[PDB]
């Protein structure tokens, strides 16, 4: 692996895990979103953090009263090292099935060495082989849960969001775990040498994500959905803290204006 990878202090900073809505729990760090969906047949994990975050995931699950080794399915929003850095460790420890967007499978399996921005300098994370390759609209089912993957390419070719219903004592909530279409500085939207369709994909994703319908949303980075303005440690259960259509439209509109200006460079 590449030595001396950048880690933001907020990526590794501990955060009190909590129940978001129903059987969906937050088990991530101050900045990095890691989501646990619990079922009678085992659990789904969406994302790790950086390498070493398997320890925090195991500890957070214990705090909530769940066993790490009951994770049966592994998912990611996109195959960058801040979201899959501990994915190989988690798969080795749990024997969970890795299910990945077909468009990110090669990137996940080569540890990021093919990354269209950060590649060619060796592995940024331990590689993971896919147990199931996912396509736009594919469903992931376990213990009564149905998760739909939507392809939201650009940030990586295989970047994707997940939509699913959770039930509590009161009502059903449709949750979106949204991969926000952020554009890195080094990206040329007319086409990148290892990703010629990058700008066409980002354009597609900005329109596609605006069209989604849901009750609650979260994202892989706290700042993208203002986690720490919506939630403080010890807050009473309150799913409505994550009802925020205005903030979702505002983040997508900001990225659409960046896209529009960067195309004109
Ligand atoms: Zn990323
Ligand atoms: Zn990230």
């Amino acid at each position: 692996l590449i030595k001396d990878l950048y880690v933001d202090k907020e990526w590794s900073a501990d955060y009190q895990p909590f129940r978001i809505a129903g059987n969906l729990y937050y088990i991530g760090t101050y900045d990095l979103g890691m989501f646990l969906i619990t079922t009678p047949k085992g659990h789904i994990l969406i994302n790790t953090g950086v390498a070493g975050s398997d320890t925090l995931i195991k500890a957070h699950m214990k705090t909530l009263g769940f066993k790490f080794k009951d994770i049966r399915i592994l998912l990611t929003t996109h195959a960058h090292y801040d979201h899959v850095g501990a994915m190989a460790a988690v798969k080795q420890q749990t024997h969970a099935k890795m299910m990945v967007n077909e468009k990110d499978a090669a990137l996940l399996a080569d540890g990021g060495n093919s990354d269209y921005v950060m590649g060619g300098k060796g592995s940024m994370f331990l590689p993971v082989k896919a147990d199931r390759l996912l396509h736009d609209g594919d469903s992931i089912q376990l213990g009564g849960m149905k998760i739909v993957m939507r392809q939201h390419p650009g940030h990586t070719p295989g970047a994707n969001s997940f939509l699913f219903d959770v039930k509590d004592a009161v009502r059903t909530y449709k949750v979106l775990i949204a991969n926000i279409p952020s554009i890195l500085n080094d990206t040329k939207l007319s086409g990148m040498p290892l990703y010629p369709e990058v700008g066409k994909d980002y354009a597609y994703t900005l329109k596609a994500m605006k069209a989604l319908k849901f009750d609650l949303w979260l994202a892989p980075h706290a700042g993208q959905y203002e986690l720490h303005k919506k939630h403080q440690p010890g807050d009473a259960y309150n799913p409505a803290a994550f009802s925020d259509r205005a903030g979702y439209d505002d983040v997508l509109d900001e990225w659409q204006q960046i896209y529009d200006k960067r195309v004109k460079e």
